[PDB]
């Protein structure tokens, strides 16, 4: 009966009074595993700060019969699930964390966060009347992710946004589940990483003048200089405080395009190096693809984000190199592709790629990047197609373009993270991408063989940064779609429910509220036609039907208990709305229910929702709604009448 988002994997309820922790009540590890006795640590130092309970970490042994304790235990039996599954059994015994790996037990522990008081989260107040029970019921959760890859990509190349509110961001991800920061970290108008080789990359590239604002091409700017990066220490301090909360960083150094900084940096690197930093979100710089510099250079500076960022994947990027402003007519270029026998410019690019998988294989990490690196015309720059394959390693983000393509890749051998930008582009607006877009987004990619599906490793939702230059802001753009993409790269296809996902995010929203995350607070719709696809339609009204006030729709097939039925008046087309006075449940031919309100369903649905008292059914007899309503001045207007049952 609890809000978990996202929602587990396999839960199975039991009667009876819930798990509660007192000021009695222990954290006991029935192993010695010392990465499960890490975590036992920190479970109980987030639980004890939450709660105020002392929570103290107790030898294996005997608890007290005065309270719940909470138990750790390794278990193999989950090995299969992956090292992020866990199960949790919750009653007044005990409260029992088991995984096969010591990551499953800190997804365990968000997880009993999400069935505690909201108020856990509250900075303030006396906590020492709050009851901390374990949802409402015993229950055992085994619970697991469908996708290994649950990404979001914090643009702070763009605007600067520091340690304290990239700490911030990763706290709600850990709190949902999310295990990949996608960290874009550099571009055309910011470098946030120090270079110790190339002080320049950040004592020139992280600085500007003004920014453009609005929107691209505004002609509006604010006058005002940006600036700011991260130094090689705060990156250690932030991947370590990352990696406690289940949390790869992938570090991307956008290359051979969105590379205006760094060449102002160090102007070898670019052909057509720009005079300053850009101050517009327009310019896009390709680095110098044909110079042994540049390749030096790059690998030079992989060799110290290798250093200070321990993951497997490095990114970097790929996208959108304008062939036709950069590359095209420069005598370097032409020369280099006469000299290479090279017929097109995404010959050019693929050749930068596959020589930049290599380095990067070189140093005992493994490439990825914007779909663009597997070589076709994907923004019509007069790049043409690549005739040398991309590296079959390299892992491909795949943003733009018809899903055909990206099956094609996937069909190649590589693996691919599904970033469809017209689903998953956080820096859109709510009318762009909807809370429900975001949440019905499918990562494998339709018409793909089943064979080809474990090359699908999961999605990233990406929040870019031209128009977003506070934390404030970043909140409203990345909440609550971040939530529904959790989600989606958890819970399993068929337990997804987007209606039950809309009620958890209320809940939800009370934690950030709490934690200070500004999230858009008027986008849930709390009707959406889609509700409704497996609910009972009773009926529909019609111009001919507003010629009457009252309507009669037979539900005597469905009234076969006592209890609480919605009626739902939906509006689906016309003119004008219907205004509702009343609906009554009628036995027989005499009323037994009536929920009078008034309602108004057009395109705006105001209390388009009546609530009738069934008795326990009399058999024999008929069952009827009456409805009272007519149009909302005028006759033309459609909709469909709905009955709801427990
Ligand atoms: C053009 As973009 C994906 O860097 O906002």
């Amino acid at each position: 009966q609890e809000q978990i988002i996202p929602k587990p994997a396999e839960i199975t309820l039991f009667t009876g009074s819930p798990a509660r922790l007192t000021p009695d009540s222990l954290i006991i590890t029935e192993t010695q595993d010392k990465a499960f006795l890490d975590q036992a640590g920190q479970l109980q130092q987030m639980l004890s700060a939450g709660t105020g309970l002392p929570l103290p970490l107790k030898p294996a042994g005997q608890a007290s019969k005065k309270a719940a304790c909470i138990v750790i235990k390794k278990d193999p039996a989950l090995a299969a699930r992956g090292e992020e599954a866990y199960s949790i059994q919750s009653s007044p015994s005990g409260i029992i964390l088991s995984a096969a790996d010591a990551r499953g037990i800190f997804y365990a522990g968000q997880s009993l966060v999400q069935m505690m008081p909201s108020v856990f989260h509250d900075r303030t107040g006396d906590k020492s009347a709050v009851r901390w029970n374990i949802s409402e019921t015993p229950f055992r959760i085994t619970d697991y992710p469908r996708f290994s890859w649950r990404a979001l990509m914090i643009d702070e190349a763009r605007h600067f946004f520091g340690e304290k509110t990239i700490k911030q961001i990763i706290d709600q991800m850990a709190l949902l589940k999310m295990n990949i920061l996608h960290w874009h970290l550099t571009d055309d108008t910011g470098w946030r990483i120090e270079i110790k080789k190339y002080p320049r990359l950040t004592s020139i590239g992280s600085k500007r003048r003004e920014s453009e604002i609005g929107t691209w091409n505004s002609g509006k700017s604010d006058g005002t200089p940006h600036e700011g990066f991260y130094t090689q220490e705060q990156i250690r301090d932030i991947v370590q405080y990352a990696a406690r909360r289940n949390i790869t960083i992938v570090p991307e150094i956008e290359m051979p395009g969105h590379a205006s900084a760094a060449a102002v940096a160090y102007p070898f690197l670019s052909l057509k190096t720009p005079g300053e930093v850009p101050t517009t979100f327009i310019v896009n710089t390709a680095f110098d693809p044909t110079s042994e510099k540049t390749y030096a250079f790059l690998s030079d500076v992989l060799d110290e984000v290798t250093a200070i960022f321990p993951g497997r994947i490095i990114h970097i990027g790929g996208d959108e190199v304008r062939y036709d402003k950069q590359w095209k007519g420069v005598p370097e270029i032409e020369e280099f592709m006469k000299k290479n026998g090279m017929k097109s410019y995404a010959d050019v690019q693929m050749h930068f790629t596959n020589r930049m998988s290599g380095i990067i294989a070189q140093k005992g990490r493994r490439m990825m990047g914007w779909n663009e690196i597997y070589g076709h015309d994907v923004n019509g720059d007069g790049g043409g197609k690549a005739g040398a394959k991309l590296d079959t390693n390299a892992v491909i983000q795949f943003w733009k373009g018809n899903t055909s393509l990206a099956k094609n890749a996937i069909r190649d051998g590589h693996d691919v993270i599904n970033s469809l930008h017209t689903s998953t582009y956080l820096d859109y607006s709510y009318g762009s991408i909807p809370l429900q877009k975001a949440y019905g987004f499918e990562p494998v990619f339709p018409g793909l063989e089943k064979q080809y599906h474990s090359r699908v490793k999961g999605l990233g939702a990406q929040v870019w940064t031209e128009w977003i230059s506070t934390p404030e802001r970043l909140h409203y753009q990345a909440f609550p779609r971040a939530c529904a993409f959790a989600e989606v790269g958890w819970t399993p296809a068929g337990k997804k429910d987007f209606p039950d996902f809309k009620k958890r995010l209320k809940a939800y929203s009370e934690r950030m509220d709490l934690m200070g995350i500004k999230f858009a607070r008027n986008v849930i719709s709390q009707i959406d036609k889609s509700d409704f696809f497996n609910t009972p339609r009773i009926g529909t009204w019609t111009p001919a039907t507003l010629t009457r006030e009252e309507h009669s729709f037979d539900v005597t097939k469905l009234v076969k208990a006592s209890g609480k039925h919605t009626v739902t008046l939906l509006y689906d087309k016309g003119a004008h709305a219907i205004e509702i006075e009343s609906v009554a449940l009628y036995e027989n031919s005499r009323e037994v229910s009536r929920d009078a309100h008034a309602g108004r369903s057009g395109a705006h649905k105001e209390n388009i929702q009546y609530i009738l008292n069934a008795p326990a059914p009399r058999q024999g007899a008929t069952y009827t709604v009456k409805a009272n309503f007519k149009g909302a001045g005028g006759r033309d207007s459609h909709g469909t009448v709905y009955f709801e049952t427990p």
